[PDB]
């Protein structure tokens, strides 16, 4: 795992053992945004519900928002994601399978929204700690759209 903004938001790949989850907890992770689809989780953990129970067992509060590999959140998903990440700001981990593409896209989105960074600046800020973050054309196009609509996203996120 890696911190983009220390003890506020970080990223990781999909754990294959409970040991890796304990390491998250030791690093200060409190909340986990789970991005892989069901089938990706069920390959390493048997059942999605079981994986999430192991997260809770280890004191982590999870939210599952499945994004296909190489893909991006839908608009409804993104609103949910950003409300989740900004509801409780400390100790947030985001993960996909590799920890690079989907994860890198959400982290970059977070910087674009909270700090007002340009897209290229946000991508490079994530690549500092996660080389190759943000992998696909669809992901880069998504980031351009978020940056262009930053004021509108913030308004919707902070409504209610
Ligand atoms: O599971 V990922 O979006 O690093 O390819």
């Amino acid at each position: 795992m890696y911190w983009v903004r220390r003890k506020t938001i970080g990223g990781s790949g999909l754990p294959y053992t409970e040991n890796e989850i304990l390491e998250w907890r030791k690093e200060g992770v409190k909340r986990v945004l789970v991005l892989p689809e069901d089938w990706e989780i069920e390959e390493s953990w048997g059942d999605k519900d079981y994986y999430l129970s192991i997260l809770k067992k280890n004191g982590l509060q999870p939210l599952h928002i499945p994004i296909p590999d190489g893909g991006v959140p839908s608009d409804s998903q993104f609103l949910t994601i950003m409300k989740w990440l900004l509801s409780e700001k400390e100790g947030n981990l985001v993960h996909c399978v590799g920890g690079i593409g989907r994860t890198g896209t959400i982290l970059a989105s977070y910087l674009i929204l909270t700090e007002g960074l340009e897209v290229e600046s946000a991508i490079d800020e994530v690549r500092l700690v996660r080389p190759g973050a943000v992998q696909t054309y669809e992901q880069e196009m998504f980031l351009l759209r978020v940056e262009g609509m930053r004021k509108s996203w913030l308004k919707n996120i902070y409504s209610n």
